[PDB]
């Protein structure tokens, strides 16, 4: 069940009504790739949920007041600074997204390594529960085994892919919160814990990647056993003991448009935080007020009955899609994989059966959503920005994958009538089979 | 069925959770009163659905381009602009609010009679087929007296009549002449009509009581604080205008009176603000006049006690306001609030515009109207839901529902009725009171 | 010496350049009255200081957090919160701006004496070391009357004398018998007093005169709006405090008043909104009663008619509006200006808080008061310069140059001095007016 | 003569007071480089004039009203859509400052040559009024000979330096606007138009770089004879007809504080805008709200009297230090240098002049500069925040520069007490000599 929302509406952006007369001049003249087509057409855009949801009205008033120094910005304290109390680290570096952070830490780490322990550069391998190789345990994928920390890291599989490697070649791990295999699972503190011990051993570092780290929070507070009564940042300050460093965008949890960040827990590294601002001086971040709001969106993001809320309402269309019987390729915090050719049997695979759900629940409902698939198999995926849509919003969409599924039968597919050389899917535009 | 919004959501202020125990004290504490609540305290608050809405992307940057002079503001033109458009009349005055335009045109508008039609201070009555709170008040409290001229069919919570706040035309007729018409100084024509617990009014209806208004000559003033779901009903409703848009009806339905006063707090959804207004030149003369009281209460006519940025975002409300789907979004909701509650068999008059109303002692009646059945209600449903609701009454005293524009969700909604359920099966241990 | 602005801008509103051709039509246009002078026309609008300066980030970030609850909201807490250490008082009704508090407290304390001191209506008169247009003209408009108990010393542009607004505390003791302390309804305290030009007034002249009240026991309504300017001067004059801070100042201050009643727009530095607020449960009967007018008036007292953002914002302005440094930047500019007009020769009575004074006649002297010197001034000022000034008049009749916070720089200030000066210098081919 | 404000001021941010007294501990703790200096502190910063300076009442508005499509985004369309009018450019690609839009187009001009014409790389050169080699006049750099268009482009020089090169591997000509050589001078339309077809012929793409495009506009109307009565849209609209594509900061004309711009004239050109997409999405690139603001700050950016008046006051500060002979090694629109050893003689190299003038000022007003001095000469660099400072600001400055000149005589030196690897100034801490 869906939960009631806990806060008032005060600030609305207006979306116009669509006959599907009119949704297919438009699905038509996108060419029918939904990516091309106009917002302000779209009813229910489900395209992707970063930075796309809404606001706090103390987000919004900070920002107000950004002072927009271009150095010792009081501004940036503030940001840094709820940075230190929240997860206790003390070398904040505002960047402007999440991919900011890492094209600024992966260089710079493999360098430390390089040098004073001498890594090789072609036989270099970094880790991670989710090139890296992936270190995730078992029951990962397994829809349907009910394991309550589904993303955690596979203890003994890095252990092996340490040495394997072996220790002076692996630069980094990184340790994304929540895990991102599988529509996003968590990561149990006590796995956590268990992990960065792990990399003390061979004196490794640790990059906490968390764009959904108060999620992931819940989750451990919901879940593990001996937490059940620690808060948000309570469970938050502990868990970030088990890095050396983060690496976030703030567009999910954190709850704005705009921002990343990177960060370093004490001198230790004040080290490599020296090279990051050598390094980020030649690129990457940051308006002050986007500082004075995502200092702000920090300590929003982790309000409780919120992110249960929040929570709820991603399950709830998900037991709405089962109950309807459509088939998940995989199902969790971040996303939503529909599996299509299940959806849609009667279709092949060089006829598109992803683009052809896409552009049917557009004319049904208007809403946007994404093929994902291309060969293992053909996803449409779904998304929630945080604090937008409504559960009569879940309803709609719901229903909407019903109409789809009784007129399984002449719905039709797709065929290029025009490809770029690379990323066909951002602009192509198709015709049926 | 919830219509989905229409609408993303953009900025929200959250709000905090509670302990049933804390809500007992909470109660207690306000008089055992809910009106007196404190906002952190309530969860959904329903006291009123004045100022309390949500406000448009658009809404919110015209709040950044006051102009604030004190004199003439670029702003005070921008709204004057769009009433012209809207509305089609002239001569705008800014109040800070509803009340506002009232304190100063009913006193204007008595003494226009007290002299060229000589009228006398002592017998005089200004009629209305409703009148709010503060119209009466301010109308009691200026020496002229209020009575209502609404159809016999009314609040009957049985018959489901599609306008069922008209003017009784004949009843209004008779009454002017039972008084002399050189004694009413004003009629009122509410739309929607608010002790309806929300009810529309008929363009037919208003046409033919605009004519005897023409006839013994007597201002017309639109009290407008509800006009656009208003012209939403018709549009669903009236047979002629079926095929019009809103503003379209808006326009019809503004010829038939020489003046509006309006609270934009509701349908244009500003947080604050009211509106004075004048349609023509027929009409300057008062205006004129209410330019000059303006200055001693609300302050200088460019302003009415208005900033700038206020001027700006009114003047986009009442757009914004009259979108189609909003409104069909709006009262929907309202609507399935209603049903949701006959289900769980509760008796609420007709589905208004923006409010519910409650048969208080009802879903509670082995309480006697001694003790008080519609106030246990509120507190009950408080103590229980964290829903704040009131009392404010209108034969049989009763229970109010109204809904803030925008705020609340389907879920809300659901939640609510949810207490009149958990209310319901508790009626048995369930008591009365004298505050 | 203009004292660099102790802040860096951040958010502008441009404005459109002139032609002297248009002003021209402009003017003659306004009723050849600059007051109607439209705002685009306008390029140094001098019209009054009453909001229409700046705000601070802090201020404008304030105003996104309203909680718009009608009962009882969040908002009215912080600002009432913010009341109490500013002021010290414990009662705290927002009304929409000072009028409001006026409307509302006059009547109030009228009915106070009238039944437990017998307070007799006809013969009733009430004082105060000054009275703006809206407290006399409410005064005037309610039954009583006030008179002004100003110091000899007033306003004699020749002597600077440095509290040159205070209470003549003899002039007032005589003033009490000579009607009888039992119709005396209440005494107002206005600080900086308004009339002076804007002159100080002296915490121990404070003391004194509430020594007086206490004594024939009257209520004592400090008149707030520039209440921050005044205590600067005190701080650079009256010696005990040559050292204390700001709200150190205020607080002290705020002792000698049973009530204070107020006008954000001024110092606070609020678009909108005022207070009405009172000082301890030796009052606590009287804000009962006002809550209850409120109502009627400005709406619901935990609003009084403001929207919640302005509750927040105007909750930080009563902070923000006693920076130290600022207000030194304030006044200096004031000053700065009076200084450079003198230079021209230009007779302007002393540097007050606020605004600056001209006399009218001798910049333009073989003018008489049949046809207006005040008056020309003004539409010559706009006619050459584009700036509006205008005449509100206080003996002799004269020209005033209100001065918004934060608005203009000494650049504007240079721009002024030059008309006048340019002005002066045509003075021979310059004409009079009847209107 | 300083202009008055053709504006009135309703958002200010406060500054607090400081005593010489205080504003010591803190020099000293910044370790005598102010950069180092909590702002806050500073009374009057100086160190920048990018995105520092304030915005109209429409700007912030417009930050109100932001859709933030991740696709398709009607805010999106706005901006596009303003540069259309304003620039009449049809591609437009918002980058998230100036430094974005290089970091794409470099690469691939570069590669549209390296392919169909052949270029080679490592003998491969880029020109510029101001590798790229920059081909200025003779009177650039001669401060004291008033040329009304100092920054332009050397016709013949230019001609040169291709064949000296040839065609095959110039990828493209920059074009800065204003130039940026010399504190900022202007180039003609005249100019604009001559180089332009000294490309057209060795067919050659322009990237017309325009940080500054308004500014440059009013010089073209103030001096080019035959233009001195079009307005700056006009002029500006005629100026884009001289280059392909536009590669901006929006951080100073265009006055916000967040923004680039990278846009393309027309399909002539699509072919280039398609690969700079593709290469778009692995990096930089804005907030919704952001691009409805710089659509607008791009027409507020060029409102005549503000220029007028943001054009003045640079110049009445540069008048008021000659008036007391205080050097500027040059002066123009973009910044002012100061000359550090002329005001101050008796400090060698070694010992740095340009910090100790900069600590200085600082001590003595609260201004912030900057050494931009290191080998030619030791400069101290003043610059301005639009819509920021006032008349009585400059005074302040200007009056505050007498005083140090006045004790030019027991004012010290400094010598390293710490230096980083690289970029010693942003971060090294001094002592005197």
């Amino acid at each position: 069940k869906h939960l009631p929302e806990p806060f008032r509406i005060r600030v609305i952006e207006p979306v116009k009504r669509t006959t599907r007369a009119y949704r297919e001049e438009a699905i038509i003249k996108s060419g029918m790739n939904p990516f091309l087509l106009d917002s302000e057409d779209v009813f229910i855009d489900l395209l992707t949920d970063s930075g796309t949801g809404a606001v706090t009205q103390s987000m919004q008033a900070a920002m107000m007041r950004g002072d927009e120094a271009y150095s010792g910005s009081r501004s940036y304290y503030a940001l840094a600074e709820s940075v230190k109390n929240i997860f206790g680290y003390q070398y904040t570096i505002p960047t402007h997204q999440g991919r900011g952070a890492e094209q600024i830490y992966i260089p710079v780490l493999i360098k430390k390594r390089e040098q004073e322990k001498g890594l090789d550069r072609s036989k270099m391998v970094a880790f991670s529960n989710y090139t890296v190789r992936n270190v995730y345990i078992k029951e990962a994928f397994d829809t349907g085994v009910r394991y309550d920390f589904k993303g955690n890291f596979d203890l003994e599989g890095l252990e092996r892919g340490i040495e394997e490697v072996g220790p002076n070649n692996v630069p980094y791990i990184v340790a994304t919160i929540t895990s991102n295999s599988a529509g996003g699972q968590p990561v149990s503190l006590a796995n956590l814990k268990a992990m960065y011990s792990i990399a003390k051993k061979y004196d490794i570092p640790v990059v906490m990647d968390s764009a959904r780290f108060a999620e992931n929070a819940y989750f451990i507070k919901q879940r593990e056993a001996e937490y059940k009564d620690w808060t948000i940042e309570q469970i938050t300050r502990e868990t970030y003991k088990y890095a050396d460093m983060l690496a976030m965008s703030a567009k999910k949890d954190a709850m704005v448009p705009m921002g990343g960040l990177l960060c370093m827990k004490d001198d230790s590294f004040f080290d490599v935080y020296t090279e990051c601002r050598t390094l980020c001086v030649v690129q990457e971040g940051l308006e002050g007020g986007a500082m004075e709001r995502l200092a702000v969106g920090l300590y929003d993001g982790m309000n409780l009955d919120w992110l249960a809320y929040r929570i709820a309402q991603v399950q709830y269309l998900v037991d709405g899609l089962e109950e309807i019987g459509v088939v998940c390729q995989q199902a969790g915090g971040h996303a939503a994989f529909v599996d299509a050719g299940k959806l849609l049997p009667h279709i092949p695979a060089d006829q598109f059966p992803a683009q052809a759900l896409a552009c049917e629940l557009y004319k049904v409902a208007g809403i946007r959503a994404v093929e994902i698939g291309s060969c293992p198999a053909e996803l449409l995926r779904l998304t929630i920005p945080r604090a937008t849509y409504t559960q009569t919003h879940m309803d709609f969409i719901i229903e909407a994958f019903k109409h789809v599924k009784e007129n399984a039968a002449n719905i039709k597919g797709l065929t290029f009538t025009y490809e770029p050389k690379v990323l066909r899917h951002f602009t192509a535009k198709l015709k049926e089979v």
